[PDB]
């Protein structure tokens, strides 16, 4: 009757972020005496009792200063949802856990089969840039990040290039950037680079 779906492992780039899907279930009469129904997710081997959790839907619950805003249950735990967002993964993170549900003096139940394992990998993944190029149009680039969430504290950008005089020399760190290419700027590298608060993109120019 306490069964638990969700996938064994898990990986992840540095920095970025990723969706457990996860299912779960347990034994529930459902007459009207509805006790409220507590959920939470543990680090492997810790005790319900005395650990704060990395993530729970229970208010008076004291949540892990690491995991607070990174790890958030997703959907309606009220409706067999126990899925897990991870944001801005760190490696700290590598490691098993586990999942809990409390309902009444009756439900209390550690899914110590089904823990998650998660692996948190280096980050590989390159910004990205997102067809004009006019000697003289008013063009908008933005170097956004795949595979990001807004999860931990927002990212921070800096353009490289010689093609960063013509305008102004110090609106360059927005995410998205309004330029003219002027003339003499051609096959010009131009650059993102990121940081959490350092991988970059070097693109080449193409004026016609
Ligand atoms: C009897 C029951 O349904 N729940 C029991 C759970 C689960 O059986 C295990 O966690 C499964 O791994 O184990 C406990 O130690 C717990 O964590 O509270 C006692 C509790 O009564």
């Amino acid at each position: 009757v306490y069964e638990l779906q969700v996938q064994k492992s898990v990986t992840v780039q540095e920095g970025l972020c990723v969706l457990v899907p996860c299912s779960f279930s347990y034994p529930w009469r459902s007459w009207y005496s509805s006790p409220p129904l507590y959920v939470y997710w543990f680090r492997d081997g810790e005790i319900p009792y005395y650990a704060e959790v990395v993530a729970t839907n229970n208010p008076d619950r004291r949540v892990k200063p690491e995991t607070q805003g990174r790890f958030r249950l997703l959907g309606d735990v009220q409706k067999k949802n126990c899925s897990l967002s991870i944001g801005d993964a760190r490696m700290e993170d590598t490691g098993s856990y586990f999942f809990r549900v409390e309902r009444g003096r009756d439900v209390k139940y550690s899914y110590q089969q089904n823990k998650l394992n998660l692996e948190v990998t280096a980050l590989i993944e390159k910004p990205d840039i997102h067809e004009p190029l006019e000697s003289g149009r008013p063009t908008r680039l933005s170097c956004s990040l795949p595979g990001s969430c807004e999860a931990g504290p927002p990212l921070t950008f800096s353009w490289t290039g010689n093609a960063l005089s013509p305008l102004d020399p110090e609106t360059t760190r927005s995410s998205e950037l309004t330029l003219t290419p002027r003339p003499e700027d051609h096959g010009t590298n131009l650059t993102c680079q990121m940081k959490r608060q350092t991988t970059e993109r070097t693109v080449q120019l193409n004026v016609s």
